[PDB]
């Protein structure tokens, strides 16, 4: 499910009886982009959105950020911005690029259990070159009763990496860009070198995307994935700088009819500093 901007102007001016859509702005940077996210959420968001915070929904303990969080932490997280069971959440960002980290927090929804779970396309982006409205503030809405449980099946540990570099049971498509990946340009993280996991498919997460920032079709993303040899009838397994944008992956996979795309979570940076490669 992605939405446009006019379903989601349509689904606010009419909601559903018993059905609820709780918008949620999920926009995230790396800190050299110089933004912050929650403040432009409070600067302009879409009518009725809350902001989700994918650095506060995660794992409490683990020295990495946002990663994937406990099924009752996120519960907690998602009932507080106003999810309920029986609400139709749609994610959004404010990316220069149309959607950054908004499949994120959709694969996230998925990967817990709420399937009722779709993507503006273009984000806020697009949104604003529509003229459609826009407001401001704090965005508090009623809280709500959220049931959350983990399907283990979402998420591949490091381990699972390395012992795929024999195995090769599944293959690993990398969405950093073909710099972070190739070692020619920097990792974006304070001590972290680029480069990538041996036998890894390079797909940046642009290549998902138009020049405006809108989802390629779904055969466009079909013969990307045949352009860059992954075959989409066999495992696939999607990894990133940090779990993020590998969730394109794993998106324009489902909009192929492969909704089994399971993301690295720990991505680049677990891996450098377990793996320690030399290599760059």
């Amino acid at each position: 499910s992605h939405v446009s901007a006019q379903w989601v102007a349509e689904a606010l001016r009419a909601p559903r009886a018993g059905q609820p859509l709780q918008l949620l702005d999920a926009s995230w940077y790396l800190p050299k982009l110089g933004r912050d996210a929650r403040r432009e959420f409070e600067e302009r968001h879409i009518p009725g959105a809350a902001f989700f915070d994918i650095d506060q929904c995660s794992d409490r303990t683990s020295p990495y950020d946002h990663m994937l969080p406990g099924a009752e932490h996120f519960a907690e997280y998602a009932g507080r911005l106003g999810v309920g069971a029986a609400t139709h959440v749609v994610i959004y960002d404010a990316s220069d690029q149309g959607l950054y980290s908004a499949p994120r927090v959709w694969w996230m929804f998925r990967a817990f259990g709420h399937h009722a779970v779709s993507l503006l396309d273009g984000g806020l982006r697009h949104w604003l070159r529509q003229n459609l409205p826009l407001s401001s503030g704090k965005s508090q809405p009623a809280p709500a009763e959220f049931r959350a449980q983990l399907d283990p099946a979402f998420i591949k540990t490091y381990e699972d990496i390395k012992e795929n570099l024999e195995s090769r049971r599944f293959q690993v498509v990398d969405s950093r860009a073909t710099g972070r990946f190739r070692g020619t340009e920097p990792e974006p993280r304070d001590g972290i070198e680029p480069g990538h996991i041996p036998g890894t498919v390079n797909i940046p997460f642009t290549d998902f995307l138009s020049q405006e920032g809108l989802e390629k079709s779904p055969e466009e993303i079909r013969h990307l994935f045949q352009e860059k040899k992954v075959d989409l009838s066999k495992p696939l397994v999607a990894t990133c700088g940090s779990g993020v944008t590998a969730c394109h992956v794993a998106l324009g996979a489902y909009l192929c009819g492969k909704p089994d795309v399971p993301i690295y979570d720990g991505s680049w940076v677990e891996w450098y500093m377990r793996a320690r490669p030399e290599d760059v």
